């Protein structure tokens, strides 16, 4: 069992600073040891450095440094391809979550069936029709469905990239910040997803039996999980660029982590939008990175009964 | 779809300043644009002036400004009462909850099969025999509900009032502090309710449910919310008078809310006993109110899903 | 109804100054009254002083204060012993949880078919053999289970003890961090737990349900509950030496306690960890010692409606 973690200090899916010292947060609270003592055979790829593209100019006035977050994806993609084909399980440490374009393409490259959780308050959906904000942590999973593609312009750095799955292949977990272009998006294309209000309703128990029903429930397939920080409750994770009240508790969160273990099939692993700098303490970056290192260090075995 | 927003000052439901500036704080949280946003058509009465009553003595040497909270309610009911009348369901903020006299006995006046789903940390059902502490704010359902009648004494103010709801059209929501004598009321005339052991063992989805079919499953009738801000922990709602540990989680919060908004039935809203002064800091007294616009959104069609 | 109260002041079952304050702080925090409200007659006992043991050396240069610790129990066991023949349920206010050694022989000696609950994030059952602290309040259990006594070795000062519980009669509640060679002690064993894994799947309710299936399912027996107040999440519970995240929400606590006292069968209860000085503020240390109050009042019979 060997892991690969790689460093994606992006920032440029956003506006705001900091994020790009999450992976440094992530490998501080312990990360690393935590792997080795779960038996994890690691490689640290270390910190990538993306190539910059000069004179990145707004797309259609709206869409923020779109060669930049292209080029970065498209490195990005071919280190995961790369450690995928060497047979390590991949983990990504954000970065905003717009790196996800080029860890999911990279794991799709050769592990075309793969199937993704999605864990966040929001659906990341967005087209570039359909932002209102421009920023392209709001957008990733739009140039990877390809349902989606007659509906997704070309931006500018970003034709290496073909949508890879269907919308079918996706579920979500823990939504509750939603853009109404998003909810008709969802809807339309009936992509399966299990909001707070499913959670309160269901359980997390049964959210995630029938996540794994939906997605290997008659065939095994490599999972991809994106898990976005955000996706817990403020209070647990503050440190973060897009908080939204009433978010997964600890146990919720974990028991995830868990059944996404227990299903022997999780292939890449993306952590994103850890942002130290928005903390107001020291404490309170401190218990983001390590809850960040909880869910990865779960999600590769780590048990809460020994 | 039409709302009226009605704010009512009163503190004299109890002996805490502070809580007439619930109204003032919950608008100033941003209600009126969240309404908005729904879709809500919105006519805004603003604040309240109630007439003073002179000389407004204890009755019974324990039960303090009777004559005050008795005109202040009867004021309150006329103006609930005629916007009920104008077609919008209406919303109160408060204020302590004394002011659910008012409120519920005007919205009674234009609708009479109202049904009440009064969510709390406490009863609210001592009478004028019962109560320990002389605070209006502690008693108020005792004066509406039919069947207690000939246990409750005629206080000074407030001979204006026809006990308008039978204890079946009742269902309490969040209890967790009732007196010896509120639990014997609330068994020897069997009202319905789920307290948090209750929430802690069904789940919030099956209370609502539950609730539900306890006061519309046999047929539709208007809704009346009556919603005391100490019914969430005191760790989400700490600026209110008489808070209890282990209360409604946020989602809970939320939960009810959403359920509330589902029926199509909600005619009126009451908002109770944020208190902006008991809170230890700045940021204590704007989460308060801002988990108030919350609730009131939630009841109004605020989704966590788009 | 009686009830009698001991306090046993307690600290050599770990390193941690302080854990010996925990009675005085529980007393303070208003516990006797309480008790008094809900109709106990109370016998207190104040807080035993506990006959030291000179040059009382590490056994097998690992475990500390041996003596210290089987004298101070055998004292307590006489104790408990007395009280429980003399027609008291016993409350034991710690100290650190090695002295439940104690308080389970005691109660063993005139009630031989007790079972045991036993509430904490840890499953205190490491052997002399397997402790990798040396810390006796992490090993109480493997004294007292008859199946494991092959695999104790006799320490100085534990002679006197006479193992007096099937592996089949205790079931641990909130288990979180447990020892690779304590796990393999409760699967070798068939010791039934429920982790707090188990009660994300099940809900509190169910988990008690079975509980008292698997213990009083076929017979009435006196129940022994010991409580480690790190059960309870740090967040509630933070003036504990070996706090761990993820635990017990207020109102599962409450909830156990609350199934505890309905079975009509509770006979002994303790109450440990709780350590006033690992507080970082007073009010951290009192609302623990509150925690600790609430557990007891409602194991007892105060409940959340009235
Ligand atoms: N839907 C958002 C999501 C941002 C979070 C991205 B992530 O990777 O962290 O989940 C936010 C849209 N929102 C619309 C309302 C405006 O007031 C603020 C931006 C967007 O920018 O597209
Ligand atoms: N039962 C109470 C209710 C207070 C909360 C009113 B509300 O609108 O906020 O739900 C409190 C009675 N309690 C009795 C014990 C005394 O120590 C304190 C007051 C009362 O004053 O009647
Ligand atoms: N298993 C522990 C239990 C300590 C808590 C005892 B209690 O009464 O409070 O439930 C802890 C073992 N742990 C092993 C890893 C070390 O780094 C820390 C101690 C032990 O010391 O044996
Ligand atoms: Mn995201
Ligand atoms: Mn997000
Ligand atoms: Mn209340
Ligand atoms: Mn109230
Ligand atoms: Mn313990
Ligand atoms: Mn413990």
């Amino acid at each position: 069992h060997s892991v690969a973690v790689i460093g994606a200090p992006f920032s440029q899916g956003q506006k705001r600073k900091g994020v790009e010292h999450g992976p440094a947060a992530i490998r501080e609270a312990g990360l690393m040891k935590r792997l080795s003592s779960l038996g994890c055979h690691l490689k640290d790829f270390g910190d990538l450095s993306f190539t910059p593209v000069p004179k990145d100019d707004l797309y259609n006035n709206l869409i923020v440094n779109p060669r930049s977050v292209g080029l970065a994806n498209q490195e990005l993609a071919e280190v995961v391809s790369r450690a995928v084909s060497d047979g390590y399980s991949c983990v990504t440490l954000g970065g905003d979550h717009s790196l996800a374009i080029g860890t999911i393409s990279g794991h799709a490259r050769h592990c075309p069936d793969l199937c993704v959780v999605w864990v966040d308050a929001h659906a990341d959906i967005n087209t570039p029709l359909t932002t209102s904000s421009g920023n392209l942590h709001g957008q990733p999973v739009s140039f990877l469905l390809r349902e989606l593609q007659d509906k997704v312009p070309q931006l500018p750095g970003f034709s290496w990239i073909k949508p890879c799955i269907s919308s079918a292949s996706i579920v979500y977990i823990g939504l509750r910040d939603v853009d109404p272009p998003e909810h008709f998006i969802l809807k339309n294309y009936d992509i399966q997803y299990f909001s707070m209000r499913d959670i309160d309703r269901l359980g997390i128990q049964k959210v995630m039996e029938r996540t794994f029903d939906l997605l290997i429930g008659k065939r095994q397939r490599p999972i991809h999980l994106s898990f976005d920080i955000d996706a817990f409750d403020p209070t647990l994770a503050p440190a973060t660029g897009t908080p939204v009240v009433g978010g997964l508790t600890y146990r919720e969160g974990m028991y995830i982590a868990e059944e996404i273990h227990n299903t022997g099939l999780l292939s890449a692993l993306d952590l994103v939008e850890v942002n130290p700098q928005l903390a107001t303490s020291e404490e309170e970056a401190k218990t983001t990175a390590n809850l960040a290192v909880d869910v990865i260090a779960s999600s590769f075995g780590q048990t809460r009964e020994g």
